[PDB]
């Protein structure tokens, strides 16, 4: 299998420029997330008590889908958080590369 | 045991489109709730001071029955909050699937 | 000790159907209350500024005696507020069960 | 479901230019409102004591129907408050977009 | 000595379907617990800072009695947390097998 | 030294049946407390932001004297909170056992 | 430096017997206060919305000077609130001990 | 920028000796005020319902210009309220210090 | 991308000299804000209950646009709050530097 | 390089006698701070959820400049918090020793 | 050199009856400690993440002075934590034996 | 190949005077790092549980690039952490020597 280069590249981008992604409440990211589960809520709760919002920040991002590809679920949360600029950045870097099923 | 798929599915729905469920006071949800207890009141109080209304919002939903199945107790609170549309959404997604005792 | 099941059961009832208990002024409940203290007045004052009359409503109920058993003090306030129906409801559910000292 | 873009857009408009909507008494908005309930009266009462008329102003608007779509109920209150200009503004922005049942 | 097969079997059950046991606050489990000690409070505190609520969750279960047999103390906490279904599950699997003193 | 068995026994009792001790405001317990210090106020403040009123509840109890023996300081706070029943429970279990200086 | 034992001792006294200090309006304490600043007004405002008058009560006391020694500023407010007895209590306990500059 | 020391100093003075400034109707201060706006009228209205005339008193003072420097607008209102003594006090403390544009 | 140095610089300025920005009601900032949404109203509500007006103050500023660049939306709110001086300060520091699209 | 002995010495002093530094709101220290950044706000937020105000207290002090030398930035915050005594203590111990550029 | 028998003896005592020493916050022990350094703060931080408060408890005790003799620094922290009994225990066992410089 | 003498020399410097580099959160170093990968996040996680922040501190430094030359990536993280002095120290010692491609 070919590891989604866009997911990893977009992963480090959000983690590096996180300072700009911290201008929103975790709500618009975890509960606001279309598909969710109770088990996921408890998971983030643990990370919260772990250290702080920083660990809960990046952790949540990966927690959204618990697997690579959460880029689409992320951009969605942005669309609902009035994050027009942030939505374009993530959607652009991801759209820059995509696999094709033969 | 078979985990209520409707409870989980309906759980994420309310949490995602919570923006529309925030058009009502927590009163119609916690005190207005038919069966309640003092211990429950103190619990939500804690979550209130925790961070804000957001955490108290989703937390309350799960706090209503403290266990899966609060969908019926929720729709009830809606019927008392003049929430006709909200009551149909939750009651529909839940009625879409139900177990049968053989 | 056996927790007064009537107090808890009657507690949730008043909290759920509070919509009907909101047809009276807090006066008939706090000052009108036979036994009272200055400290109690200041307490409710705090809850008032907390959020609104809703929180001050249920809070006052528990504030009346600050402990379980305020059912008798409540029904009394009703008798003085011309609340004949309300007095019968609370007095009935409570009279439905009572402990006996052996 | 498609969130009423007109309701949200009209919501921020009334909230921004509220300075002009404050030229009327809350009466023409809450009691004057065709369909109403006692529970609603107590709700606004709470917000009143919360802080002031400002919070009670915007809160009442959302309290009118407790759900999106109160635009029609609002314009109605305007028609009864001799608010010809205000009625046209709200009725226009809303009429600018409407869903169709296929 | 015969290791309580019910304690171990019930132990893995609670740990596997913990997702459903996470619908309650740790309060109803640690402080609410009938017999407790200060030393126990500090112990769980340590596990809390260890990683998160997950480790503190399962750890607390074993911390309740610090020894096998906490099944009775657990079901008790459930009875006080309005956990009727959870109380039946644990009480059933345990009652399914019990030793007899000859 | 002999660890006050009454303090520990009374400690778990208040923590287990805390549901009944939550019918009072923390004020009657921390500020109302005869001997107090500014440093103590800040301590509880921290626990408040920690999680909620639950942690601040039990924590405050131990914070009252920061050492075993706060049973006398507790019963006092009860006497000032009109807690006649609660005062008898704590004062009884404690009076049930006391050391004697030879 | 030697921490003002009178300030701390007088601090707990006012906080314990606060029930008697609650017989006056916060006005005679904050605005009536000789030296004041706008920044201070906003601070207390925050505490007000925090929980209630209780937190705003003790908080204001410390907010008066934001530092130990507000005993003189407090007794002053009492002199202006017709609080003769209260003024003597605070002024006495403080006068009971005072440092001397060598 | 240099914060107007006269505005702050004069601010606390009016707030402390407010007892003497309460000998006039709010009219001579809000409507009588030369430059005013409808939005300002609604603002004070909110504070009025907030608690009482006390909060509306000091609040109005800051509401007059919503920014530091209202000392000139205040003294004006005094000149129109026959407040000769009050006008001299405020005008003196302010004239005691003034900035110069180089 | 080049992080708006003006937004950050202006951000700390408003946060440091906030004492002067606290001379206005949050209304002129949140509801008065041209473009707004219901979801935003609930967000600030949470911060309100969090601690006080202080946290709600700075939080609101960032909440206005939930992203950098709210300087234009802020200055606007000032223009509507009769804040001539405040409007010039923010508009000046921002106009001091601006990017150009090649 | 020569490690600022004054910074370390003053660091332990503030941390030891912190009990006196806890008489002020974190606002006068973090937002009130002249030069600040959004990234810094999020950092302290994390520490807040970490444990309580205690950790956020000392952490904030070091967070002010994230590097040794924040003594000047600290004393500044004191000057704005009406902390005359506190400002002299920190400014004195620091002025007691200073390096000279040859 | 003669190894301080009192330090070792007192070391095991605090470690054995630690259950009673856990009734205080680590603050009164590490930051409250008169002489401290930044390097020490980071050290304890590491132990914190190591396992829990238990390891951080005993570790901190030895971390206070990083060398034998911290008994005096410990008793000091107790004097500031209102720990009268604890202060006497440690101060007594230590005073029971002391070296003399010939 | 010629082993980067600057990397090794700068490596020991940061490790020796680490006490000053511990005045920043690991966030500004790992996530904030421009180019990053998920695999790297898990690696540091392991070191975290290994012993403490100390091991995670130096380990992270080498983990940033997993190979010599991370000096440029380090100085970058400093520029984003407001570390002006730290950035000059590392950038200077490194710039003191550099290879040239013939």
């Amino acid at each position: 299998g070919s590891m989604p280069f866009a997911e990893d590249k977009t992963y480090k981008y959000i983690c590096r420029n996180f300072s700009n992604f911290c201008n929103v409440d975790v709500v618009e990211i975890l509960p606001y997330l279309p598909c969710l589960t109770a088990r996921d809520q408890d998971r983030l709760r643990a990370t919260c008590t772990l250290s702080g919002n920083r660990d809960t920040l990046w952790h949540l991002f990966n927690t959204l889908q618990r697997r690579p590809g959460w880029v689409e679920y992320f951009i969605a949360a942005l669309r609902g958080c009035e994050l027009v600029d942030l939505a374009d950045e993530v959607a652009s870097v991801y759209q820059s590369y995509q696999p094709r099923t033969s």
